[PDB]
């Protein structure tokens, strides 16, 4: 494939009831292109008042007797599959947009970001009518059993880093489970959400089903965590955010509320292992996606053996990274998403400078147009430092050493994150004795960024709340409901 | 059986780490005979300082390689099997301190609650070796399995109502787990817990699994909530209360929250049920456990055309139940908790008076000394009145009327509250159509408070998060883990 | 809809390894139109010889390694969602084969059969890569999991009433979960069977993965029974040949065995129903496609209350029912599947007249171009008549009477049978204790013949060994194993 | 713990309705001590009259309406409770027992054996009210669910290499389910499982519910296996009773069969594992039980870089283990079980020399009483030799050697059992291959033989059909029943 030419963007305004509507203020906001500052369009601004519309519809659409309560559960399924082939139509249009907008890369939009927005959800098509309650033999003449009904109004909100990727995470659970949605998406990155709106229509999902309002967090997404008639909130983004976010669940509604936060998260390499192949998967685990990836592997633990070598091989893997235009085939790393973030991450690669760690590569700004930061290594890096303390989200590879197992497990461990971790060894007991230690809700073995719809994904500690995915994160769609019904005498 | 006849009261100190201690502060707070007003004795009353070593005692304890973390789950299993064994030995003083404490009718609290917590116990013992995780077919050459695993310390807030039976509830999914507990019981009702304290010990639990510290909600409860040592909090259960628990999570360490909050549940009862029957089932529906139960039963529904005669027949039974001394093997309805409780039903029974309710019989206390209230019943009441609005933890039925089926389905659900609900009706299309439509946790068929450990229990809307009791339960104190293994090949 | 007109019959051959096969013999056997008596088309004959064949290609496609082991589950599916696209798109020209091979009113088959076929694949295509194994809290210093893998080669043998939804009931959970399939039409009907092979091929499928041999039950039926190279055979059929499957299974190589057998199943209709509805569901309980269905209510017990109103009610529309060829709009029942089954019928009614009951309608045949027969109904029937114990199987409903609850349940289990039951009433209670008590796989309240790929279904007694459809179906293809890993330490 | 000294034999009757009969032929059969050939005690003789009594005691314990039928799922479980605090009681005398019956050293039996019969009774003890059904989202306005009842009365039969265990394994997974049980130990060791029936009594299980009857294999066995009023078979023992059971099933009644037929199991040994370890656990992986293990690692493969190392290892480790008397603590193997199996083994033993392997140490009988044979190391095996291929159920191990995983994983699976294996390595991708390659029912990672309660536990291919033990074991003593319920309207 090859970008779209000549990208038209025509889907900039607020999503509700399948209609398109303007601000209620009249306000709009403008959307960049990162890797050249230009401006791409101005989308139309949603605040509390458009969510109040937008929480209108979709509790409309989830009344009792409505075509979305009424409608067969395999008939959700079947909505959810037919939206997957019409973005597997749009393929290149999608992925176009997600390079122009989010700095990716657009062969790595296209077969990686693409492809799992379309797995995602040929998978949840397959769940809906499989949404199983359960019968219970319960004490004393009784029947019981369970139903498995949808919550009702679910809000959600979503950061930038993957915003197609993350608006199908959202929306295709659940809906599989039969809710209505009023989703969010970052300010940074609403086009293809808004895309999205199209194609939910065109799919013939009935009105109200989805409602997509893009604007700014402290707004719409504050107006979206503190309403009354929202039954549920998924948030994805900082861990800051997200303790408000159940701030204001508590304080409002006492809304069920799942929590997707930061990381900063555990590699282990031991000597045993494959050099080639873990320098590489530990380089992709920490400049995958720019960097910005809550899955970054951003503490590199390598044992005493090998570390000298690795990081030599790291270096010279870093060191031709291509950065460079995402619409071009040879680029490896497009920009970091606006100049707040590139600040952020520069001021970073400061702090380890400034703290006792050998700067092995990068470090710098590029100076094009755009928010382009040179793939940087850090070597001797220990666990004090800002650099190894602080999620980075650029394009920033940190590497420590360590000695024995025990060592490396509880300096892993010790941190207020535990969003994901990774061992590399051939050795099946210290594969399966790290693994089991992690504090994190995902462990790889042997491989980095393995992640998928079928899987339960979420965090430890305070890298988040519930599990997204998987037959677990339809747990958090549904509302279980015990009917117990006297009977005469029972057996059995 | 008959009550214990003196009763010592032995067990009055914090219990942390299998020791009994004093307060650090020294201070010790009185606990109440609620049929006489008398103070039963003095407890020592935990604040910050004793949660803070009681979070350290059950954070040790789970620490890896302790002995109840490397335990066998299904020894795990044991201890809540040998702990069942103790509360059934010593289950008439556990059923006389109910009794004296909360102001249950003993043989009440020896047949009902006792049983339920024999049971509870029972029941989780057999659940521990038997929480499994799965393996998943993903994409790709993965092996990919997850891991449950306990979340860690549980902080766990109960209140007065039912004291011994929400002790078991609370702690018995959580070790079942493999978590470690800090809970704090009732400042009104901290003797059953401590006891337990005194069998948790004889059962051969390891130090510091289970802490008990008896104190204050502003004090030792707040102190839990906020303390960025614990995981996870379970609370139960005001509405107000509980947003303040959500607000304290967020606010300190984002621990995970269970709510089991207030209720206003409605009962409908048509006119093609056993109306001997409904009548019976809808007055133990008030009246159990002196009102004070977050599943009344405090909005009934009639049909019009046996309104007169349901009132009727109600009216002659809360006018024969038999108010007295817990003791007594006639009473059938002990005293309210507290006079803070007795002053609230009392304000309520005056705004119902107030907003035109028919007054049917009752409405003040009974006596000079404790906190009797005649059973009362009010008829004609409409769903703007504070008395169908406000839940009255009291000894006061609501009887309203109503046409058609699918306006009682609409008056039951428009409610903040959603933790019960119950129809009585001997049609099949009435009972599943209705019990599908309502807005309610637990939906009872011709029947009421069956209460079963084997069936999950919890709150739609502002009754609360999350589910406690059956294998449901159980979800909520674990953590999933999801490991995925690179593999060499993958056949199916 | 209208059938297509004169259409050819293009798929005659064997299908093997996504090859069209002559039979090693060189035989061929005769296809029939039911309608008309006249021969439609000559198909291959397979025998032992041919079935060996398949079979090697089959475990050749199952080997490890193969094309078919190393696809994703999710592509497995994919598959099966191809295979239903493609049935849709050649919807009217299956239909019409149904019609002309077994002789299914067109619309009824385009509208019932062909929709059950379509739902299928599209529910099972769901299932491939939802099937799960567990990971379990094993006792000692172990990791314990389970894998769910295909078995392997599975034989299947299918009878010729619902030729095409019984075909798609055997390979859509034999495939979804893996296996690959060596499949036996009916002697009757194996037309739809092989143009299905077709769009087997077009859709994807790797070659060896479904092998079609049409031919006789003797030969080719019994070579699948008693092949030592073939792992699980589920077979659906009467109940004397399925004694001979198991025999047959356990004399060669222990093959495991599914059994879907014969029925005379009860209906039950109490006073409290709605007649008007109930005379029409028992009437479709047993003319539904001309009688020829092993769910068929073939023994309507009814309340005495009652009994003479039913008669009538279902005299009249027996009277009514439309008997003509399959082609014609107007025609609700075509003829019968040959003059074996025909001359069996007849039989079976002289003994009715003969052994004392009242032949209210119908009881003889029509102009003999076809093997048409004309609606018959018998009442008072009792227990012991043959036309009472011996399935009928064609256009016969027998009315039996009944005064108490207990007793029509012990004179509805009195068999040996119990494949299915069914119940009208109001009652919930009555609802209930009927459902329970009935010794059958499937019990319907309040309606008839409700059967999905979403609901387990299968015998009790001598109707059945194990189970078909749902998840619950998912477990006879499927083989578990256990994986027990020895660890260092145990955390838990 | 020391053996019962004198152990008279209390029980020796046959066991119906709680009751100890004597035979209807009035004849007993012998009862012989294998180490010393003496008879230990008569014992009464079961036949075809016997077992038609046990069935109608266990249907009418059956009977809709019984004691057994009405009680809580949970009753089931305390009463499985009890019989283990009830074998946990008397672990001394049946360990004893099974010593003196069965030849098993007497610590073993008391250490592993007891051990293993306590903790089934308590797993399945957990599961009683843990059996769920579910309830389905199907098209249309349906409610379906299903409900999982006990099949009714099962009958089993067992060998005599775990007398006990095997009891255990077959009862507690059947009364859990909530069926009626008739049981036929086998006849060499009927002692312990006729003290179970007094501890059954005991217990307070209603009469009918457990019926032991001890007899001889086609007199009481065949009985059983073609009852007409038996609706499930479970047979443990040989792959050639086992296909004259599953015959028997399939011209009888049609009743549910489940397998355990025993293999020749695959032990892998690469040169990458823990050696010593490897040497002694694959040592107790042969002799463990004097050889009389269906898991027995009777074809360890071990790589040719070690093979020397290993052979010799294991031939010091066999030549050094004790062999003596059942009751000195010293005593690692006892006696075989009786001449036919002693004869069997020696002629066995002769056929690896005559064929060329080569005999490193053992091959003859030991003294002159009793049936003690040398343990006995086969050097240089090949997969052609017949004592490579026939199970020989003795303390005879062979070795064999490898060059390539690929070579050995078709070596391991070229075979007609597959009940388990196992592979020794510390490579992980090695440990997954191998594992996902196996076609075994049970896979051990540096292990062997760990079969907990926990874990399913059955064979491929004609080493059994379906599962004992864990959840799965559950799955073949219910029968699923799906009730469909037509609805007015349906929301999902
Ligand atoms: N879980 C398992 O898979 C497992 C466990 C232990 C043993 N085994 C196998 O059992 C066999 C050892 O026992 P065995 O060969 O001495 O006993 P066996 O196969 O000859 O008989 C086993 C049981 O079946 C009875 N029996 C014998 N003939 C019968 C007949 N015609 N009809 C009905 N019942 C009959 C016997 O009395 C006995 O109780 C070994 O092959 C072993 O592999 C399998
Ligand atoms: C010595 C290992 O100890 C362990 C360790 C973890 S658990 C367990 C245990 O409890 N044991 C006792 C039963 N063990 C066994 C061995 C061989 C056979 N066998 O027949 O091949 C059987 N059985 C087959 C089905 C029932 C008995 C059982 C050995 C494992």
């Amino acid at each position: 494939p090859s970008p779209t030419p000549n990208l038209e963007i025509k889907y900039t305004k607020i999503f509700i009831n399948n209609e398109w509507q303007n601000s209620e203020s009249g306000r709009v906001f403008p959307v960049y292109n990162p890797a050249t500052g230009e401006q791409v369009c101005e989308v139309q601004e949603a605040d509390k008042a458009d969510i109040d519309k937008a929480v209108q519809a979709a509790r409309l659409a989830f009344s009792l007797g409505s075509v979305w309560r009424r409608m067969d559960a395999s008939e959700r399924g079947r909505l959810l599959d037919k939206l997957a082939d019409l973005v597997e139509r749009d393929r290149a249009v999608l992925a176009t947009m997600e390079s122009l907008n989010g700095g990716k890369p657009f062969l790595q939009a296209f077969y990686v970001d693409l492809q799992g927005v379309i797995k995602t959800f040929r998978y949840y098509a397959g769940w809906a009518d499989k949404i199983h309650g359960m019968t219970i033999p319960v004490d004393g003449d009784y029947f019981t059993f369970t139903r498995h009904e949808p919550i009702g109004v679910c809000g959600q909100i979503i950061p930038w880093n993957f915003p197609l990727l993350m608006f199908a995470w959202k929306i295709a659970p659940a809906l599989c489970c039969g809710n209505t949605v009023v989703i969010k998406p970052a300010e940074q990155t609403p086009l293809s959400a808004l895309y999205m709106g199209a194609l939910i229509k065109e799919a013939g999902f009935p009105p109200g089903v989805i409602n997509i309002l893009p604007g700014y967090g402290p707004t719409a997404g504050a107006a979206i965590a503190s309403h009354i008639g929202i039954d549920k909130i998924a948030f994805t983004g900082s861990t800051e955010v997200g303790k408000l976010i159940q701030e204001a669940a508590g304080r409002s509604n006492l809304k069920r509320v799942t929590l997707e936060l930061g990381g900063k998260s555990p590699n282990i390499i031991f000597a045993d292992a494959d050099l080639d192949y873990a320098v590489e998967q530990a380089h992709q685990g920490v400049f995958f996606n720019q960097g910005q990836c809550c899955t970054a592997g951003s503490r590199i633990f390598v044992e005493e053996s090998i570390y000298e070598e690795f990081v030599r091989r790291s270096v010279e893997r870093a060191k031709r990274r291509v950065v460079g235009s995402p619409f071009d085939p040879t680029t490896e790393q497009g920009p970091q998403i606006d100049k707040k973030q590139y600040n952020k991450i520069l001021e970073l690669i400061q702090s380890g400078v400034a703290e006792g760690a050998k700067l092995e590569c990068g470090g710098k700004g590029l100076g094009r147009k755009g928010f382009f930061i040179e793939p940087t290594v850090f070597s001797n890096v220990t666990d004090d430092m800002r650099i190894a303390k602080e999620e980075i989200f650029g394009p920033v590879q940190e590497i420590l050493r360590f000695k024995t197992m025990d060592e490396v497990i509880e300096r892993a461990n010790n941190s207020d994150f535990g969003l994901v971790a990774a061992v590399f060894t051939n050795d099946i007991n210290k594969a399966l004795t790290v693994s089991s230690a992690m504090q994190a809700g995902t462990v790889w073995i042997n491989c980095y960024n393995a992640l998928n719809a079928q899987s339960p994904f979420g965090g430890f500690k305070m890298s988040g709340n519930g599990r997204e995915m998987g037959e677990f994160g339809l747990r958090e769609y549904s509302e279980v409901k015990t009917v117990t019904v006297k009977i005469p005498q029972k057996n059995s």
